[PDB]
């Protein structure tokens, strides 16, 4: 034919139409711990720890 | 004693009669593959690739 050829999307390969890509996630930040930062904290140094109380 | 002593192999040790050895084991020298030699070579960097081609 003469007339009426145009080129369409439909006609290219997927390396000639790639998406675009974002590398960064796409996510909200790790939420804290409650007990780990409003509790006292101490360092043990064995399984189990005792203290004396009045009773 | 008498005229007929003569020393044989069977009156020395294994350490006085020690066996050579080579080091070069008796092959037949590799053939390479066929496709890896003829047919044409890319590096992938996915599992899988893609190309375009005319239609």
């Amino acid at each position: 034919a003469g007339f009426a050829n145009i080129q369409g999307r439909a006609d290219l390969s997927d390396v000639h139409l790639p998406d675009q890509v974002i590398k960064d996630v796409l996510q909200t930040a790790p939420e804290a711990s409650v007990l780990l930062n409003r509790a006292r904290k101490v360092r043990m140094s064995s399984k189990k720890t005792k203290q004396p109380v009045l009773a």
